[PDB]
């Protein structure tokens, strides 16, 4: 099974870079809007705790350098909204496409465009995780960086990334400039909370595998919702809701297992291991599809 | 680590979809030429053992439908090139970037932009096997779909889909229409060759481990090229070359580990498995990373 992400092209010509002072970073550069994190405006020094009301008082429209490659901008309104800086400039963007600010839940996924000062430079999919970080591994020198979804023309902006987490995970906003979890943008005492296996990705995934090829963890057990969530507790997995198993409905009609005959196979791959079998050649269970990406792609 | 596709912008206007009676597949738009496989003059019971020339010969400029998106086109000169059909149409694509055709050697990465009736819908990064297949997984009804590489503003093609072979694994050809690989546009008895594992990007992802934080794995055995192919023999790996080495100078000098001492690391996890423990967050040894896809994300 091949990890997909979406195609970055409604999104690479939203990217600009925004320089201010001795910081450069992305943007987001949508009608005649630009986009970026907030932390722009702090001097390094600055990031162990910062007065951002007080640090944008100082800073005026000729303290922000707005590069959409060869065009440099110019910033006629500088504001701030939430944990974002809003600049107001002169020109619209004529490859805007037709977009949507959503704010993604935990267990979902996007495909993130990676850039580094302004240009983009790679792409790959990944996973809103229980404990609100993302594990992109390196998101580094990549601050402004953009989150998305597409359906068919409109894109679906969810993230923008912010911070690297002294334990290696990212941290990060929605458009609005409002960020998943409890995290700030500063410098200081951050702790991740203990991340869970995303449960109904795993049922996605093993749902996968039986459309590809691999039957063999499947099993004439059954096991209901009660039962399972009490080893998913055990094994530091989320709970299963009745909502869940709705959102499998579809890839259980498909396949021929139920739901529950699904849980009651994974039941198992936890308890009795998996003995260096590999479910589509991996050894371990992937939590970063959801039905809707296995859908989509079979 | 993340494995990281280029972004496909470039590409995704290039895009067009070849329909031919009843076959419908992926197009690439370059100025006034559409390329696609030539599998598409092919009616399903042609697909056993086709006549191509005679084929062809009853093919008329208007039996191709090129479509690039709402916009139709027009063929105003069919020809055959090895594998390929070049269709060349009367308007250039206004959309079409500074492109190259590249013949890629096996070991060597790409990123696939697979494409469904002419409209792109997903983005990843794959590598071109040792007996000249991609695990692809799924380019199925994708065929036309292109594999690139990008180096600033220049495109470089040099992948296109045509087959998914009886042991779901991908066959397909060059830009200039020959196969990699034995294989033919022919539905037939079609073997792939004992796959081998990519020994240089087992190093190079090895190698980026340790720039991450990975270190258990290394230890003070050393060992020459000799000795590392007697045992890469063994565990059905490819032989290492000095030319591998040469390639690998940049990275071993980064981390500080001579690149024999990281073969005597490797050499070592073959002979006494892993344990359960992770390099990178994965279970077993990964080999789809190139040196210069370590470096270019580092």
């Amino acid at each position: 099974f091949r990890k997909m992400a979406f195609p970055s092209g409604k999104v690479e010509g939203c990217m600009v870079q925004v320089t201010c002072g001795t910081t450069t970073l992305n943007g987001l550069w949508l009608d005649d809007t630009v986009y970026c994190p907030r932390h722009v405006i702090c001097t390094a020094e600055d990031m162990l705790n910062p007065n951002y009301e007080d640090l944008l008082i100082r800073k005026s429209n000729h303290s922000f350098l707005v590069q959409a490659g060869n065009v440099q901008l110019r910033v006629i309104g500088h504001s701030m909204q939430n944990c974002l800086l809003r600049l107001k400039v002169d020109t619209s963007n004529p490859k805007t496409p037709k977009y949507k600010f959503v704010r993604i839940q935990p267990g979902q996924t996007f495909s993130v465009l990676a850039c580094y000062n302004g240009s983009p430079s790679g792409v790959y999919q990944c996973a809103m995780r229980p404990n609100h970080t993302i594990k992109g591994s390196f998101l580094n020198g990549s601050c402004g960086s953009v989150g998305f979804n597409i359906d068919y023309d409109c894109v679906s902006f969810c993230y923008m990334h912010h911070m690297e987490l002294p334990t290696g995970v990212h941290a990060g906003t929605d458009l609005e400039g409002k960020f998943y979890g409890p995290f700030v943008d500063r410098q200081t005492a951050q702790a991740a909370g203990t991340d869970t296996t995303i449960t109904l990705n795993v049922l996605a995934w093993l749902y996968a595998a039986v459309i590809n090829g691999d039957r063999w963890f499947l099993n004439r057990f059954t096991t209901t919702l009660n039962d399972f969530n009490l080893v998913a507790m055990k094994y530091n997995y989320e709970p299963l809701t009745q909502d869940h198993v709705d959102i499998l409905g579809p890839l259980s009609a498909q396949t021929g297992i139920a739901v529950l005959d699904m849980c009651a196979a994974l039941k198992e791959l936890l308890q009795n291991g998996m003995n260096g079998r590999t479910i589509l050649g991996s050894t371990i269970l992937e939590d970063e599809f959801t039905p809707f990406d296995v859908v989509r792609q079979c």
